[PDB]
């Protein structure tokens, strides 16, 4: 089966048409006088030649004003002598958005197996605010499998040869695939061909329900786009001989890095991806150093705090940005404070989830503090080369399925006790529930990404207690200056929200965001508010 | 032999107790008025950084040893890019603000050696304040002061190693000292391409029989002018998927996957900006997806719509200087004939208007052959060096010419498809520079161009021929990004 939506009116609100009324009306003029160039049933002359391609927008607004004022004054209804349809229309064009319960509708069934795709009256836009309608098509890209632009197989609707086309495209009967119009008018031949007829009227709602009736049931508020995978784009930079660091990018400046941390990847920001990129960002989700595509040295020097942030500055610069907003979690949220510490300049900004910014106390060994801490113990058992590795790569199912879980479930992780026992999947079952946070697919990603590394050299992170003390401590008289946002995750265990009351000693201004219900793994737990709360803050800052 | 520089005033200018750390780094800037905007209004001294470049292609270890600080200021991304920038030419970054220990303090110095691995005598100190060049000369070192904007401080420069020009080319990216995309927008095929500054995006797209490096001494310039720069190997060539099939490199085809390229990279609108071939696709993409194009620009290709009632090949049998694209029609043939050697192949194909060892484009029927004219080991053109003629051969010993030919095996339905747009006008922004010399693709091709793209801005270069980019680059950037500040 398969479902095809027309964009304007059904994927794309309001109807250009909407305007095209209050602009007749807000004109004074014959009902239809307007919407009659666009849709009518018999388009002729330059609209005709605007759907079918024939000629571009611009061209087509003279030819069009003047193809009104026949039917104008010399015909009826008085149409102004400086009258112009230029201006009402692209700006009730770029007035337009995606309906995202319809949208949502539509990523709904393509999970569900079907076949989604898009059939407009569209045209070339060649308009100042020609963007506009890009940025809309370039979203509304992924979840369609196909897209039949009236403008570019040059087959109007209700011409026939369209739908007659639509179906020899999807190779399917027209009973296989159901038809999203909102004139109805482009639905009669439709339903006349033996395809499932629903007329979009409303904004969805209804149209939603005589929906929901066929196929399944929709979601109430479902789960932001996660950018999944081998559809995105994959980087690659050589910051230093052996070593070069992997990325995914997507969106459009300005630039904002997502800093993962540990046992994860960058794929664990796959919530937050496309979003970000959305809400007007090229982002550049990470695979931090000893993780899956990027170089996973054996070496421990090799994860110094002090080497991964200059190693952060070396991958910017290859890339050639001068400054980028950073995002950090978990380990990588340290990092990221470190980064805004160490290297402003190259930082617009910094957010941490989680992580506190915890600067070191220089008459205070860094280790006594890991040992008196009861919940760090398993940071003591990691510090042993071989042992962590060891129980962790074993069976890399459980061990994943162990550390992703809610805040609310059981099967967790023995930070309090590891070292007597012996591991931190030591009272974990060899068979965890798998996480209703993640789904074996996206455990299965993680896998193999870490197949490739192992875990010595994510572990090694843990390693370099000492001397990331010795170093940070250079900074013990500064003051972090530049935009800052921490976010709290209620119920992290470790990392706990008290952990940062005393951030804004260092950190005045510091904004800050509040997750509930959230655990460690706040993207993959509570990403819809991770991403309102990310992208407040940018817009805002 | 190495060389060190002092950003303070030396590689960049205008030239700019408490004071005494934030430069050794315990404390940053706002933890302290208008000097900021001293530090914003000042920029990179190209003579000072070309010479740098110099001695660093001369094989000499470049560095920059400064009393800097950290800035968490407003104004602070001018010294990101400037950092940036300089990045690339020095090996190492001696900041005090980062290893503490503030100019003159002799453990700089020290320091420097130390990490440098060498003799002071080795090395040759480049300071703005002398009163930091006593230690240096005083460890044994050879100081040159920086008294003029760098004239007879870099004349000083020449006597200590060799002869710098003085109205250079512009600085070359490369080699994999950058970043490497890879978009896969089918089954079998993905895009590859190089990345580098940040927004907006503006896609390079490369000509027949070349490469993204060709577009080597524009990527940089132009990251800098303020973009975010896609240099990309087009559809079977070097890095990305060179299918064998020919309907595979249909125009339609080429323009389409374009929009799958940003698409899947996310990206709504580009500038796009082409040459040779692509200079075709490029104008396609301006007339068949005006919304994914921000601009385009063209080097060398006119725009060129096809007539109705003249058969496309007939046009090609017509014009005389356009035998070799006959003789490319045939598979197996010109491949079989390029492939050969690919040495000479590049040597031939890359020269400057004024020289000899050309390319047979008249009579490559009749002769049978592009090259058979060609000298057989032709004297390496003066507009490349082996090593970059070298990475074309890496690059095409990948793919072969198959794909990258079958650009031409397409004229037909290139046509038919083409014919779609002839009652369309070219509106969002165009700008079309001419090359003086350029045999096949002469200015004279494009006098008509507005009648389709009206507004249509042109630039014209002179004394070049086919390669624009690789022949007159800093005139092809000048001009570039006027076009694109302006417009
Ligand atoms: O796996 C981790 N890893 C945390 C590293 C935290 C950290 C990073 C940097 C400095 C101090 C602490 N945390 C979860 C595991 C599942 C239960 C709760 C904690
Ligand atoms: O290699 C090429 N290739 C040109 C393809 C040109 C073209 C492509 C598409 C439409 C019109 C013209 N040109 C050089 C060859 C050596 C001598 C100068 C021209």
């Amino acid at each position: 089966r398969v479902a095809a939506f027309d964009l304007d009116g059904v994927l794309a609100l309001p109807s250009i048409a909407g305007a095209f009324r209050r602009s007749e009306e807000a004109l004074a003029l014959p009902r239809d006088f307007l919407l009659g160039a666009y849709q009518t049933e018999f388009p002729e002359g330059p609209t005709e030649q605007l759907m079918k391609g024939k000629i571009t927008f611009s061209q087509w607004v003279p030819l069009m004003d003047e193809s009104y004022r026949k039917s104008s004054k010399a015909c009826g209804a008085n149409l102004p002598e400086n009258f112009s349809i230029s201006q009402i229309f692209s700006q009730a064009m770029a007035a337009r958005s995606i309906n995202r319960p319809m949208l949502q509708a539509a990523i709904a069934l393509k999970k569900k197996g079907f076949t989604t795709c898009i059939v407009t009256n569209n045209w070339l836009d060649d308009g100042d605010k020609r963007d506009s309608l890009a940025q809309m098509m370039c979203e509304l890209s992924q979840h369609f499998d196909f897209l039949i632009e009236s403008c570019q197989v040059g087959m109007i609707k209700p011409e026939p040869q369209i739908y007659n086309f639509l179906l020899d495209t999807l190779k399917a009967k027209p009973n296989e695939v159901v038809f999203l119009d909102d004139f109805g008018s482009n639905l009669k031949p439709a339903r006349d061909m033996g395809m499932v007829t629903i007329l979009v009227h409303n904004t969805a709602s209804a149209l939603r329900e005589l929906e929901k009736v066929t196929g399944t049931q929709f979601p109430e508020a479902p789960l932001p786009v996660p950018c999944n995978p081998n559809d995105v784009s994959h980087g690659y930079v050589t910051v230093k001989p052996g070593i070069r660091l992997h990325f995914v990018e997507m969106g459009s400046g300005p630039a904002l890095c997502l800093c993962h941390g540990f046992p994860e990847s960058w794929f664990s920001w796959r919530y937050q991806i496309p979003a970000l990129a959305q809400a007007g960002f090229r982002v550049l989700a990470i695979d931090m150093k000893g993780y899956g595509d990027s170089s996973s040295p054996p070496e421990i020097e090799e994860y110094a705090m002090e080497l991964l942030c200059k190693e952060m500055v070396t991958f910017l610069d290859k890339l050639g940005i001068p400054q980028a907003v950073f995002i950090g979690h978990d380990w990588a949220g340290v990092m990221v404070w470190n980064m805004a510490l160490f290297y402003p300049e190259r930082v617009r900004a910094v957010a941490s989830l989680n992580t506190p910014f915890m600067p070191p106390d220089p008459d205070v060994s860094p280790m006594k503090v890991i040992r008196s801490i009861p919940v760090f113990n398993y940071q003591l058992y990691f510090q042993e080369p071989g042992v962590a590795e060891a129980e962790l790569e074993k069976n890399m199912s459980r061990t994943f399925k162990s550390f992703f879980r809610a805040s609310d479930e059981t099967g967790f992780i023995a930070v309090h006790k590891a070292t007597e026992i012996g591991g931190i999947l030591v009272n974990t079952p060899e068979d965890p529930n798998l996480s209703k946070i993640t789904t074996e697919e996206e455990i299965e990603f993680y896998i193999q990404q870490f197949k490739k590394t192992g875990f010595r050299g994510p572990l090694n992170w843990y390693r370099n207690t000492e001397r990331n003390w010795k170093w940070s401590c250079k900074g013990l008289g500064r003051k972090i200056l530049v935009p800052a946002l921490m976010v709290t995750a209620e119920k992290d265990i470790v990392l706990r929200p008290e952990m940062s009351k005393n951030m804004e000693k260092w950190i005045p201004f510091l904004k800050r965001g509040h997750i509930e219900d959230c655990g460690h793994w706040t993207q993959i737990e509570k990403p819809t508010e991770v991403n309102q709360i990310l992208i407040k803050w940018l817009q805002t800052e």
